[PDB]
Formats: structure tokens, C-alpha cells, sequence
């Protein structure tokens, strides 16, 4: 199994540049509006402590750099939506796909189109973790890169970069701005909690094994969802919910695993250890393919 | 942070189209005036299991050829066959035609591969060609015509077409002018590889860069000449490293501060202890699918 990005075509052509004074970082172009991180209008001593009601009171339109490559698109009108600006401009993005703004749970995996300049660099596959970080791949520049997920092109914008937290994981907001997890757009001390593993996705990949007929780790035994639960968060793994329990139905139906009897056959990995043996080739459990992601590489949706 | 991560795929994704000859049907690449195809396309599902391919071709006409391109169905004006790849002139070019090159990659070197079926784009991931000349891919039924590439200065190069899966799970394909990599065919028939090795360098590279993200526990005070190492290596089914390879690495090494005969004391440490159950970038086995270019992209 490898990790599979969704083609970032779509996306690719909706990607600007934004810059105030000397920052500049990535926006999104949807229609007749650019969504950006709205610590583009700081500069760097503004970061430390900064003030956005006070500092937008300070921008006009004119006051904003949007680019198209080296095109400019004049900007008509601009806001402020919790962490997010929203620049709006004359021209409507001839490129715009059917797109809707979503917010994800963790758990949940999105692509990243890595972006600088306004010029997309890389795509990847991420997952959003307990804790409410991503562990990305993002350099001086990327803000403004944002997360996606595909179905029948229709682009769910879910992720929007904005910083690096001090062990090198990476913090963001949804299209509407509103961070994931407890942080702040402030260069401030933050720390990522404590993170656990993603128990849903985990049976996901224990499904997948089965698909592809390893499955010496089924066993005899079922459990109650409550039960597994208690025991899961003993082992740092998240509890599951109703959600999780109905997003598992198509690889139980798949198999014939009942969820609850795959829930008791992860217990005892957890309790006993894998002594030695090893799943899909791994000695370690991947909490990092979502039941989707598991049915996406094993049919052949586009 | 460090991540596999592939090319943006936008460029290709405007090239892909449906190619059907019967009931077979596959990807095509779109550029300019021509389509690139897999042959076996003009193979029944039974003409597969042993083809003669001149003599399959010569029996087709243009008309036997349904391209589609989204909805929209292009007509074929001409058809030729280059090795293992049919070149299909339509009387249509495409306007989002890159800029773009052929290439032929070498082993280890990496590539983005864009998985399509019924000519529209699935998902994007890194792929590097094995010393073996197989891919470890994500392929389907009907995956075939998919491409794999780099991308440099909004230049597309393309260096792969996907034809076969092995008996193992991996992968066979050609590149695009239909020369296979590796000793297989285009024949329905169970095929082995050649016994793989790991491409020494781009396990370095991906050392260097588990300390470019602050990672150390694998270093030590030790060091090794070159060929010492490649002793080592070899024993343990690994690339030799040449002295190109050391200079390739010179970046990664000045960056860091670790001379490359130092990382490779690193690595046959690594070998010869093994990992111990602690991890590397969150991995517990020797990642070999990242160039030192790849690196260096990410990392700066
Ligand atoms: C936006 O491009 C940038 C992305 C960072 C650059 C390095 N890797 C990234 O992901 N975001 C910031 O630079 C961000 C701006 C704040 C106003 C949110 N600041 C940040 O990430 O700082 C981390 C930090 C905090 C405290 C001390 C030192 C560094
Ligand atoms: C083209 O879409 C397809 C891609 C395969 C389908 C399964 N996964 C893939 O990547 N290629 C073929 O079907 C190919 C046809 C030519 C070799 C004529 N055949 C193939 O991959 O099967 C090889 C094989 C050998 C022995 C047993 C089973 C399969």
C-alpha cells in the first residue's frame, strides 16, 4: 500500500500569490475571491504580538499585491473571517472547479498541495492527528498551501497552512479560518498535546490486510464498543465513535469482519504484542490510510 | 518535516485520454497531434495470453481506434507503432499540450506516477525504478497507459508508461519511446525479476535527511574508506557507491556538517546491528526511494 495524493490539477489552478508590503504568501481563488492567511498584512515585528483588527484598519485594496503568476488581479473589497482574509477582486477564476469548504475530524487525510510564490511545489498525502497537528512537509513561504480531498470533481477544501509548532509538526485553519486544535496565528511559544493513534484508521489498514489475505490476527473473541474504549486509551489510542463504527461498515461487509470482532482482534495486538510477525509486510500498525483510502486504492475511483 | 512527495499533476492530467480497441481499453498520452498508448491495446483479452504484435497491427485500421478525450471523442487520422508504445495522429491537437521531453531514468532515480483509469486521473505518488528495473506501484485493471514523470521548470519529462503487473505485486512498463525497462515482455505470462538490491545512495540521502530534521541516534564516532563500504554493502545485497555518488551527496554533507564516508560508517552500522526496533523518520526499515536531489528539494 502507498500513500496516494489525489491529482492536484484542480487545485493547481487556483492557486495566487499574496503579498503586503515584503510578505507574501499563497492565496486561493475561487470565483471573485482570494482566501489567504491573514498574517500576510504583519510584518515581522507584528508577528510577535499582533494586533489584526488594528493592522487591517491600516490596509486599503490598494494596499494588497494579488498574482496570478505575474499577473495582477486588482482587489475591489477585502475582510476579515477569523484567521482567514478574504480578498475581493475583479476578475472570477476561469479555472474555479465545483468546490466546497469542509472541516475535517482527526483522523480524517487530505492532500496537500505544497505552494510558494503562488507556484505549486509538491503533493502529498496527510493525515490530521489527534492533536489537532499534520506532520507536513513546509518551508518559509508555504502558508497559504492548502488541504483537499476529491469526490467526482468536486474539490472539499478541509486545510489551510499557517505555522510550524517547536517539534516540527505543522498547525492550520479551515477555509473559514477557524484553526484546528488550540492554536493561535502568533509567533509564541505553542505546544502540540500529547498525540495517540488513530484507532479507526488503524482497523482500516487491519481490513486491508485481511483484503490481501493476511489476516492470522483475527481471533475468536468480540468485545463491546465501551469496552474496547476503556482498554484503547490505556494503550494511547483514541477512543472510537458511532461515525468511526459506520465508517468501517463497507470493509466489515467486504470481509465479513463484524467491526466489534476486528475491535477484539486489535485488543489483543495490543495486549500481547505482534510477536515477531508482521502485517502487509509491517511490523508496525499504520494509522494513517482512512477506511475511504482503503477502498480508494483497492477500486479504481477517478 | 519530510515527505514522499510527488509533482503536481496538472500538467499530465490535461494529457490523459481514453483509448478503446474492442472490448480492450486503456490510457492514452496526448500531445500535440498524437497519442501514446500501450500495443497491447489492439490485443483481445485472448490475443494477450500470446501476441504477435506486427501481425496484429497490420489488421487494424484507424477506425478500429475509439479515442476519447473527456466526452469528447477524437478522431484517428494515422497509426504507427514504436516498440512497445502505438502512436495514434488525430486530427485534433491538444491545447494543453506541455512543454515536455522523453527520457529514459536511470536505476534509482524517482518519478511522480499519475494512476489513471478510463482516461481521467486517480491519484499521484512517488515511485523510484528499482535496480531490478520493476516499480513498486499502486496499479489496477485498466491503469495501463498511466505515466510517470518529473517536472523542471514547467518542462514535463517523461520517463514512464505503465504496462504489467508481476506475479510479486510490482511493477513493468516501458518508457515512452516502448523500450521496457528490465528484462520483460508484453505478453500475458507470469514474469519474474532479477533479484532486487538497495540503491545505496538514496538510503544516505534519506540519512542525511533524518538529520536535517533533527534526528541522530544512528550516528557514530567510527568511518570507513569506500571501498571498505562498498564491501559491506555489496554483502548485504546493497548498490555499490561510486565516487559520483559521494559528490552528489557533497550538499547534504556540507549542510549537515557530515563528511559522506562518516554517514556510510552510519549506514554499515545500521546493517550489521540493524535498527533495534527504534524508528528513522518514522520508519523501521531503510528508505531507498528518495535521490539526494529529492532531498534537497524538500529540505531547502
Ligand atoms: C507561513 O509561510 C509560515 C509557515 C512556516 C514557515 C516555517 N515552516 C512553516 O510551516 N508561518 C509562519 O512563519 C508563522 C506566522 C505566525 C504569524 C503564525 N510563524 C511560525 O510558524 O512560527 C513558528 C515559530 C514560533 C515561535 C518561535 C519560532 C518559530
Ligand atoms: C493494463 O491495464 C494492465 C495493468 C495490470 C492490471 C493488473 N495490475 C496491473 O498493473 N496490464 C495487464 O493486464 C498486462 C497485459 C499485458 C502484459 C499484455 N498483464 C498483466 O499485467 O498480467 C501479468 C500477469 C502475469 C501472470 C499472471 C497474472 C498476471
Amino acid at each position: 500500500f502507498r500513500k496516494m495524493a489525489f491529482p492536484s490539477g484542480k487545485v493547481e489552478g487556483c492557486m495566487v500569490q499574496v503579498t503586503c508590503g515584503t510578505t507574501t504568501l499563497n492565496g486561493l481563488w475561487l470565483d471573485d475571491v482570494v482566501y489567504c492567511p491573514r498574517h500576510v498584512i504583519c510584518t515581522f515585528e507584528d508577528m510577535l504580538n499582533p494586533n489584526y483588527e488594528d493592522l487591517l484598519i491600516r490596509k486599503s485594496n490598494h494596499n494588497f499585491l494579488v498574482q496570478a503568476g505575474n499577473v495582477q488581479l486588482r482587489v475591489i473589497g477585502h475582510s476579515m473571517q477569523n484567521c482567514v482574509l478574504k480578498l475581493k477582486v475583479d476578475t472570477a477564476n476561469p479555472k474555479t472547479p465545483k468546490y466546497k469548504f469542509v472541516r475535517i475530524q482527526p483522523g480524517q487525510t487530505f492532500s496537500v498541495l505544497a505552494c510558494y510564490n503562488g507556484s505549486p511545489s509538491g503533493v502529498y498525502q496527510c493525515a490530521m492527528r489527534p492533536n489537532f497537528t499534520i506532520k507536513g512537509s513546509f518551508l518559509n513561504g508555504s502558508c497559504g498551501s492548502v488541504g483537499f480531498n476529491i469526490d467526482y470533481d468536486c474539490v472539499s477544501f478541509c486545510y489551510m497552512h499557517h505555522m510550524e509548532l517547536p517539534t516540527g509538526v505543522h498547525a492550520g485553519t479551515d477555509l473559514e479560518g477557524n484553526f484546528y486544535g488550540p492554536f493561535v496565528d502568533r509567533q509564541t511559544a505553542q505546544a502540540a498535546g500529547t498525540d495517540t493513534t488513530i484507532t479507526v484508521n488503524v482497523l482500516a489498514w487491519l481490513y486491508a490486510a485481511v483484503i490481501n489475505g493476511d489476516r492470522w490476527f483475527l481471533n475468536r473473541f468480540t468485545t463491546t464498543l465501551n469496552d474496547f474504549n476503556l482498554v484503547a486509551m490505556k494503550y494511547n489510542y483514541e477512543p472510537l465513535t458511532q461515525d468511526h463504527v459506520d465508517i468501517l461498515g463497507p470493509l466489515s461487509a467486504q470481509t465479513g469482519i463484524a467491526v466489534l470482532d476486528m475491535c477484539a482482534s486489535l485488543k489483543e495486538l495490543l495486549q500481547n504484542g505482534m510477536n515477531g510477525r508482521t502485517i502487509l509486510g509491517s511490523a508496525l500498525l499504520e494509522d494513517e490510510f482512512t477506511p475511504f483510502d482503503v477502498v480508494r486504492q483497492c477500486s479504481g475511483v477517478t
